């Protein structure tokens, strides 16, 4: 509303027109995609993926129900059954968030060397973002449309594992939708990843979204519980980046023994195919 100057409030408005348009919160085009079936290293590959374990629910437009719930460790391949699922899921998010750069105005004047770097540098980020609006913290369940995506109860030792505990910090925040988009501007544009040249305007761009999202913050949440916010949300985006830093080890380890990154995926994470 008012408090913001012209600029920020277009600034907001391209943001929350990127999101509208390339943000599927119905998941309803997301088809096609594979379901689990019906050294040591290992030892590290094996704690990798048990930290995550979900269960998945998926209703069909007639009104069915398929539920899957996983196996536990058995010191076999089972571990893996999951992964080709999300990596599906994955490269649905993925593409979303391409479009979602694509369609900005500050991120399409960019050199596009640049515009690449910075995707790779935060496609993880802006995924989890994206996410945590369809996170119910009551029901610890991911509701993307069609299918659900629930924790299995195995409890604050969920909330030791990094990604899930970051889940439930953000959505305890009550974050409106605007709030979301500037995090997701200010972690894609991020001067430091790796491979950027336009340190400058990366930055400038940046504490501009930075800017915008303490002014809006300021005049639109009086309450004392938003006391801070806007500070609480910068040391979300710094965590935030912490997980995207741990979790490409993991994906690389993981792929390092059972190979399953698509080829978009491989793109983003470098992998080259040879
Ligand atoms: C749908 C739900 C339940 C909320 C999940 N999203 C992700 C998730 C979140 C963000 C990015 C990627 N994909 S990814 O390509 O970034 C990636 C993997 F697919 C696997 C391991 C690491 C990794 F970074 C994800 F799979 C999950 C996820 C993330 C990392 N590892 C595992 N096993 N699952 S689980």
């Amino acid at each position: 509303v008012q408090g913001l100057t012209e600029e920020q409030r277009m600034m907001i408005r391209e943001l929350m027109d990127a999101q509208m348009k390339t943000f599927d919160t119905t998941f309803s085009h997301f088809k096609n995609f594979r379901l689990p079936g019906v050294a040591a290293k290992w030892s590290q590959v094996r704690k990798d993926l048990c930290s995550l374990k979900v269960s998945l629910q998926l209703r069909g437009e007639d009104g069915s129900v398929w539920n899957y719930k996983p196996p536990a460790d058995s010191g076999g391949k089972e571990i893996f059954s999951l992964l080709p699922h999300m990596a599906d899921m994955s490269t649905y998010m993925f593409k979303g968030i391409i479009s979602f750069a694509k369609v900005i105005s500050y991120f399409r004047d960019l050199p596009i060397e640049d515009q690449i770097s910075l995707l790779k540098g935060a496609a993880f980020e802006l995924c989890q973002l994206r996410f945590n609006t369809v996170f119910n913290a009551e029901t610890g369940t991911w509701e993307c449309g069609r299918l659900s995506y629930c924790l299995e109860d195995t409890f604050q030792q969920l909330l030791l594992e990094p990604m899930l505990k970051f889940h439930y910090m953000l959505k305890k925040l009550q974050l409106h939708e605007e709030e979301y988009v500037l995090m997701q501007a200010i972690s894609l544009f991020s001067p430091d990843r790796p491979g950027v040249l336009q340190h400058r305007v990366v930055d400038q761009l940046q504490e501009q979204f930075a800017i915008t999202l303490k002014s809006y913050i300021e005049c639109n949440r009086p309450q004392p519980a938003h006391r801070f916010l806007f500070l609480k949300i910068m040391a979300m985006l710094t965590e935030l980046r912490s997980i995207n830093a741990q979790h490409t080890q993991r994906l690389l380890r993981i792929q390092d023994i059972h190979p399953f990154a698509t080829p978009l995926m491989q793109e983003l994470f470098g992998i080259t195919g040879s």
